[PDB]
């Protein structure tokens, strides 16, 4: 009949290769074991307890050897009656990570080198009836590539030293190796050199025609119309008559059209195209510009007997404009014809081991970027492509994807045999996700060209080489993400833009640019370390990168430490801290003291983190939205965790939100009053609308005691043009001030609808250290709402950054992290299983000033 | 109702920009002159008699501040009432060289800067009932790009200074502007920096639809079926619905298909697609490898107010792979057609005048009669040229002569700034599009010589080391760009299933260029650099050779076109003039070669003969090694095929179109079966049967060996079979066993393949230089009889005669065959073309051979 598929997911085992060392240290890993499929050995050793948890306190370095070693898989597995006679009966591995050989009843069939690559290989021939045997052996790629490294000239600028001690300094394997480059340990993550059938495998078998895809490549869209074309991809072994019906589906549900077409196929590759027009469409937008209306386009496909192929995918036009105007050439998505400033953060793997990553944890990551007011995240070049369940949620919650090919940031080879493995990778990836929605860049790397350009150990490496041979790795470069990846987009997803490398000018001139392309800075936290409010003084036309670093939750420290570890410097929060090679804590602690001086305790320390990351950030995302139409984006690193630790994250591990990203909503808030205060004493206020009409709307001023007295009050009409940021003041110290203490005097500042609060942002004129901050009184109470509850909180003075906790009890919040102002009460939604009596008594209260009495000296 | 176009190339007028040093010195260019459009301002001055024809003796000179100038075209134009009522109205420049500023009714209309690009402008509110004003300003290039050039850190290196000090050395405006690069002198040709409206101009008008194109997309093609998909491009002012119809014929002119397609369009940009298979297809091969089979696609489109309009494409259904693939010799380069793989033999092809404008259809198709002639199947279109006229594709398509498409790059180092990068892009958009369904068309090549330039050439290697590094950079990466990604990008959109080629020559970026074991090879060891003797050519044996060449003169007819009796002589002022390679002192370099082979010429007509001599033996050498060769190598691409103008050059036809004797070579070494029978300096001779036939040949070889004076030394024959497209070496002598102590200056050998009694090819082979034979002297009777509309002559010497060359003085007339080996006794019949009379022909005919020549 028509085609099947049969997935060999069970029936794994695995062992180290026999005669390795490791074998006679690791016994246990020398006799098989039960093997995930998809999976890592690294995750079998651990589900084996064969070694510890890698995750948990300083477990890391005991689960380094499986990296260096070579696997062996197998499984056994019965093709009946049915498939075996079949005309095509071809093997299937949808993943393998890395350097692979596989054999099918003792003969060679496959040698596979790319972790994200499909193999695809004819089988018929070499099964059998009843039980086959299929091996996977997999090379460490350390192991292999090492020797081969030790002998070459030069080795390439590379990722990070291993801290094992098992590569040689600045001799990295991995930029020579197609595999995500966070498995060899990066900034936040640890080194999982991972070794695995990571995606499914499948035995597949068809007769006449295999159906090998549905595109759904949009012409034009604009409000008008949507001009597409379906074009199905047909492998037939012989000639013969096909018809395709394509039917076509609102997203109210109804029934758009239906369509036909027939075919003569011939031996080999066909295509097979419908035009479709959609006379006013429902089409796609970003989250916070309109519904993420889809299409579906169900084509059937019957050959000389049909089979059945399902699509779904949103009407938009993308552009990414860039226009010479009075801060040079400007860089903006543009959806629909609507420029949008880009809202959000950069999107690492959501886990060390990738494939044990749950449908509700993709879900989870898409819907706290939702929540948080973000309209796009960028899929960062250092990681691995997502799963199709991942995009599938971004389509539907609206968050536009700007996708890295993964390249890290290593300068790649020049070899002809690494780019077309490399072109292939791309073409099955582009091809894959291509008919999402939410997909709307595509960028060849990581850094390459920054890196190249502005680190001292690139600029060495290349004026250390022959300039002949420069020039050879400058082209390899060039071409690989100039040319190759371009034309791949080109070819197969031909409406969405293309950019060379973040950040950059898309090779037009060089890297990093602030009047051209876009900017990753790190000036703040990196290099000189300079104070946060350097952030003011830094407007490129696009940042895709900056931030802060901030421990996680209290639960998630203690689930990976235990109270002997709880202080910042202990071994295992040393091992859980990546950054500046194991000491990035007294990069931390230095920001930490600037602002806020000693934490009284390791909670303090904790929160404090927590603070300074949220409320640095809070000031370059504002100022950047403030800057319209000089700056039109801010993705802020990084949203999420691949593992219990220290980092940029605004969300943990586990799920648990920051104080940052409770602040996130509201610096991306749709209306946002910013007011900044630079290191000259001037306050700059500006309104910001990403709203599509006129913004009438008032806003106002209050200079404040600490107190309690009010020292000034100001009230003004506002009217924002749409997608604007509008300046409405600038106030120096002394205005705003007058003789009143910069130490116990602050300003608030507010955006009203009507007199609905829209955004509001409270300011100080000095470091909280030094602040005269009130003992506030906090009253909390609780209310039911239907199966959650409404907390309403109420202090008798300001109360800055009020975080709330319960415990080990679960329950989330509809809002943490907060100010709280002189008899003006906040009420929370508390979504919890947990009874109202239990939350009453699990309830914490902290705020800044009772944290930071009581302090130490520094 | 349906489109409508007028040509506007009536009425134009000419004249200097007012107030230009230049209206003082030329009163008769400062008034208005005739212009004709197409056209160049040059040929409008030579025409007025205001300057001397630029080709004839040293007259280049008088006509070059023409190009330092700026110009002011007018003509008036009427448009009648209804063109005024259609919803649209667009003037349409095909061609404006270069730097232009048009101007309707008095008003700024459209600024132009790129000679190879279309310009459509909307119109229709600046014109007016009756009588329309149209002006066209253009600048010249030098004039407008120098000031600011002079003021830059550096120029980037390229082209040739000027001879008239007009620009500061290696400092050439020429690689800033599109603009055929040959236009400001080249080493064959002179400098012509022309300005002119140099295509075509019209006002067209439409209502609803405008069809923009029709494309022919070839998705599969192989003896089974062809599965295509005809793209219409439709402009439509305003959304409804359209009908297109397609026919489709065959060969034969008899319809194969039919199909209809509905579609509603939108404003803007649509694009209406309709599949077509064809089952079996006649499809279109290259000379030599079947028929040139095209079929015709005939689209007609209904629009909204049910209003037709029809566009047609004559196209050729064939598949086209560039194959490379690793082997003994690394890795191969070489075309395939509809599954052949076709060793390329031609040459490369530049422009065929110095002013493309008045290049006639006669003459386009002539020289491509003159490649099918002389049994070639590709040309090479370099890219210092311009883009062909449409005429020419077809033509090739006709005779099935593939193009390796150049882009008008010839080897400058360009500049990195967008907007140069943008402007070219849309030359190679409209370029791709305009040429795509050419099935002539099999390969499109980012540039001439940019890399292997970079790499190679002294002064960009000087110049790249001695600019700050992170410079140099910046300038790698404008070329990888242009040639690595946005031809190749422009390619792949539009024309996707021909192959894309960074650079000729190179690995396409892969590696280096110019190696001998990947890509192709330009080589110029012989004849440029160190000048090695031609059996060196013996020596190279790249994976495919797509430039090489020797100089010689042309035709005596064409010399005393630009010459007068006082100018006969290799170094007086006026043939230097017209020698372009190294400054001028090229009849140096061209007499080493000649005295090499021939001694010093006796006179000045015995040095045009053996100039030719000298480069048709020479070439011979390298083509035949390079098929005899095969797979090692599977292209020869001569340099070069034609001239623009009277001089001295590599070329095998001159500008007049006649045939030098490389050109009368060239059909026997290129001929589809070829015995190869070749000395190297060790004495070895090598004895190949090549066969282009995709069939076995099943034939005998055989070699005679003989006495200057007459007399048979030895003979040896022997049957061969020969593999479907490929080499068979049957024999390597040395020189003792085919001389056996006969004297090496007074013997020779021949030898020939047959098939049957057919004598399909014949190589004689001596033994020392020219100079050093004792040849005997030859007697040659000559007889005529009438044949039909033309003459057959009979030739028959007494000795060998070498290289015997007929000629007529002034007289016009053809040959079936020239500068060919007499055996003794043996006649030759060579078939007479000319409307000239038989009594005149044989009072007119004249006898060259080179032992006559030699004897002093
Ligand atoms: O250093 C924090 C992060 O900053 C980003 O810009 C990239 O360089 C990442 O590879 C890195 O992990
Ligand atoms: O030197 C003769 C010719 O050689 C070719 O390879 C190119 O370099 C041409 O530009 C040149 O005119």
């Amino acid at each position: 009949s028509h085609m099947t598929a049969v997935t060999l997911d069970g029936g794994w085992r695995v062992r180290l290769v026999p005669g390795q060392e490791q074998g006679k240290t690791y016994p246990k890993a020398a006799a098989w074991l039960p093997a995930q499929v998809p999976g890592a050995v690294q995750t079998d050793l651990i589900a084996a307890k064969i070694v510890p948890d890698p995750f948990y306190r300083d477990n890391e370095g005991k689960i380094q050897w499986a990296g260096l070693s070579d696997w062996q898989y197998q499984t056994r597995f019965t093709v009946d009656a049915a498939t075996l006679k079949r005309e095509h009966v071809e093997l299937v591995f949808d993943g393998l990570d890395t350097f692979a050989e596989v054999t099918l009843n003792g003969k060679q069939l496959l040698s596979a080198d790319n972790m994200f690559r499909q193999w695809r290989v004819d089988a018929k021939s070499l099964l059998k009836r009843g039980d086959n045997l299929l091996e996977v052996k997999l090379y460490s790629p350390i192991k292999k590539i090492q020797p081969w490294l030790a002998k070459q000239p030069y080795a390439l600028p590379g990722a990070y030293d291993s801290a094992f001690g098992d590569e040689p300094e600045a001799r990295h394997s991995s930029t020579y190796v197609r595999k995500a480059p966070y498995n060899f340990g990066w900034d936040w993550g640890p080194r999982m050199v991972n070794a695995g059938i990571w995606k499914d495998v499948r035995v597949e078998a068809w007769d006449a025609v295999r159906v090998d895809g549905l595109h759904i490549a949009q012409q034009r869209v604009d409000a008008h119309s949507a001009q597409v074309q379906a074009q199905l991809d047909l492998q037939a072994g012989r000639s013969g008559p096909v018809q395709v019906t394509l039917d076509v589906l609102g997203p109210d549900g109804q029934k758009v059209g239906q369509f036909t077409q027939d075919a003569v196929v011939d031996p080999g590759q066909n295509r097979v195209d419908l035009a479709v027009r959609i006379a006013n469409p429902k089409r796609w937008f970003p989250a916070g510009y309109g519904a993420q209306d889809r299409y579906t386009f169900v084509a059937s496909v019957r050959d000389a007997d049909s089979q059945q192929i399902k699509r779904v995918t949103g009407l938009r036009s993308v552009e990414l404009r860039r226009e010479k105007d009075r801060f040079g050439k400007s860089m903006e998505i543009v959806i629909n014809g609507i420029p949008i400033f880009a809202k959000g953060a950069n999107l690492i793997p959501l886990d060390a081991f990738p494939a044990r990553v749950t449908h509700e944890r993709m879900r989870s990551t898409l819907q706290d970027a939702r929540d948080a007011n973000m309209n796009m995240l960028r899929m960062w070049g250092g990681g691995h492509y997502q799963d199709d369940y991942f995009y599938d949620v971004a389509d539907e919650l609206g968050i536009m994807i700007w996708q890295d090919f993964m390249f890290g940031g290593a300068v790649p080879p020049y070899d002809v045999e690494f780019r077309e493995n490399t072109r292939q990778e791309a073409i099955e990836q582009v091809k894959r996700l291509r008919d999402h929605p939410s997909l709307v860049l595509w960028c060849g790397n990581n850094e390459v060209q920054t890196g190249w350009e502005n680190w001292g150990d690139r600029v060495k490496f290349k004026q250390s080489v022959d300039p002949e041979e420069r020039t050879r790795i400058e082209r390899g470069m060039t071409t690989l993400f100039g040319t190759v990846f371009r034309e791949v987009v080109a070819t197969y997803d031909s409406d969405v833009p293309y950019w060379a490398t973040s950040p950059g000018t898309d090779f037009d001139g060089a890297a990093d640019q602030t009047n051209d392309g876009d900017m990753h800075y790190w000036k703040v936290w990196g290099g000189p370390a300079l104070p946060v409010t350097e952030y003011l003084n830094v407007t490129p036309r696009f940042m895709s990168a900056y931030g802060l670093q901030s421990f996680p939750d209290m639960r998630t420290v203690r689930a990976f430490a235990e109270p002997g570890d709880m202080d910042p410097e202990s071994p295992v929060m040393r091992v859980h801290q990546k950054f500046d090679k194991g000491n990035g804590n007294k990069r931390l602690m230095l920001y930490i003291r600037r602002e806020f001086g000693e934490p009284k305790d390791f909670e303090s320390f904790v929160y404090l983190s927590q603070l300074m990351q949220a409320e640095g950030i809070n000031i370059a995302a504002s100022h950047l939205r403030a800057s319209r139409p000089q700056s039109m984006g801010s993705l802020y690193w990084q949203l999420n965790d691949v593992w219990p630790g220290a980092s940029w994250s605004s969300v943990d591990y586990y799920g648990r939100w920051k104080a940052l990203h409770y602040h996130a909503r509201r610096f991306y808030a749709p209306e946002m009053i910013a007011a900044l205060r630079n290191d000259k004493g001037q306050t700059e206020v500006s309104l910001v609308s990403d709203r599509t009409t006129p913004l009438t709307a008032r806003w106002r001023m209050r200079v404040m005691g600490m107190d309690g007295k009010v020292l000034s009050k100001r009230e003004e009409k506002a009217s924002v043009n749409a997608l604007s940021s509008q300046h409405v003041g600038n106030f120096s110290d002394k205005q705003l001030l007058g003789s009143a203490d910069p130490k116990r005097t602050y300003a608030v500042f507010e955006l009203l609808d009507g007199d609905t609060l829209l955004s509001r942002e409270v300011v100080f004129f000095a470091p909280a250290k030094q602040l005269a901050l009130p003992a506030a009184k906090i009253d909390s109470q609780w209310r039911a709402d239907g199966d959650g509850y409404a907390l309403t909180l109420t202090s008798d003075t300001l109360a800055r950054e009020v975080w709330l906790s319960f415990g080990d009890v679960d329950a989330t919040l509809s809002d943490n992290a907060f100010d709280l102002l002189p008899g003006e009460p906040l009420t929370v939604r508390v979504t919890s299983k947990a009874a109202l009596a239990q939350l009453q008594s699990a309830l914490q209260v902290r705020d800044l000033a009772a944290t930071l009495a009581g302090a130490p000296p520094e």
